[PDB]
């Protein structure tokens, strides 16, 4: 029933733009919405990837590998899955493995790749693939992992046990001013609920 | 180590604004970022998202989701019930209210997250994730009455919690919909648990 009638550019930066979206509502009336988009999306099936990195080691509980970084939009530090935008011509899987290595040092193995999922669909058109990757932490390549951060990238790695993820995130949030990402929290809550 | 120095307004709509954030990188070098913010925040967070656990005896437990046209996305999305927190409303109260408006169901609060970020590389948007159980055997949830506000047109989709990820993948394959990243993350963790 509903569809886009027009998309008017309001303001365009280097990385983000704002649009006035006109669409048809299901009564058959014309309405508008204010829409955010990135300027960087070419033929990628999504803007970015987020990586769910399951660190697996003999005689260890499985860990979920997370990253903590300063996020200028938030004005502070956030804890997130490793993530980055997909380069032009790059597959979501390659992007995931690459970002995981750049941000954490680990070399993962693909497990699964989601369809493109929406980040905040009432506000933006931004999408990611969620890429599950296992990390064989007994491999020598993954012994002493060092991030290879790009220019202006400054990332801390936090590995937390899957079997206590929600409580461990709560204990990090109780100790310092930081925000947990909604996808991480959702993942941690389902682990509890399961 | 890192912090915001200044925020320059680039463009302000009714609902959303774009800013250029200047911040101090950890090397001592000043950098800029293009940031999105809502103009509606007063509150602990911008919004709530509700994880509604529909419990009916002799039935599988279901997660209650909503399908709506999202103008920024140009199409239909499958999401947790959700909306912005009214000025002077608690996140819990927003959760039960939005759940009723969007689904007709009357639930009970199970737990409430701290404010968590939606897309912190792009925006300052935050929500509380509120877990709510719904006694589907109670008379008030027999014929749930969804009360759409002006310009909301919401379909309710209840999926079994135990097969959530496969059921969502199926909707994406058949119905050309976009699943929300938080919903997808929750679904992944249900499978990844134990
Ligand atoms: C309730 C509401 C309605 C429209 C918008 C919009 N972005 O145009 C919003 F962010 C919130
Ligand atoms: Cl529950
Ligand atoms: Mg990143
Ligand atoms: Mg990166
Ligand atoms: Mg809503
Ligand atoms: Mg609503």
């Amino acid at each position: 029933k509903q569809y886009i009638i027009s998309e008017e550019l309001i303001s365009e930066g280097k990385w983000v733009k704002l649009e006035k979206t006109t669409y048809m509502d299901p009564t058959g009336k014309t309405r508008t919405w204010e829409s955010v988009k990135r300027t960087t999306r070419k033929e990628q099936t999504a803007d970015g990837v987020a990586v769910i990195p399951v660190l697996q080691r003999t005689l260890h509980y499985e860990c979920i590998v997370l990253v903590k970084q300063f996020r200028p939009p938030m004005g502070g530090y956030c804890i997130e899955f490793p993530a980055g935008l997909i380069d032009d011509g790059e597959t979501p899987e390659a992007a995931a493995l690459r970002e995981l290595e750049e941000e954490t040092g680990y070399k993962g193995d693909i497990a699964e790749c989601s369809p493109a999922v929406c980040m905040d669909p009432g506000l933006s058109n931004c999408t990611i693939h969620i890429v599950t990757v296992t990390i064989n932490g007994d491999d020598a390549e993954n012994a002493r992992p060092k991030p290879k951060p790009g220019d202006g990238e400054f990332v801390e790695v936090i590995s937390l046990p899957k079997n206590d993820l929600l409580q461990r995130l709560d204990a990090l949030v109780a100790e310092e001013h930081l925000t947990v990402d909604a996808r991480v929290y959702s993942y941690a809550l389902a682990l509890k609920h399961a």
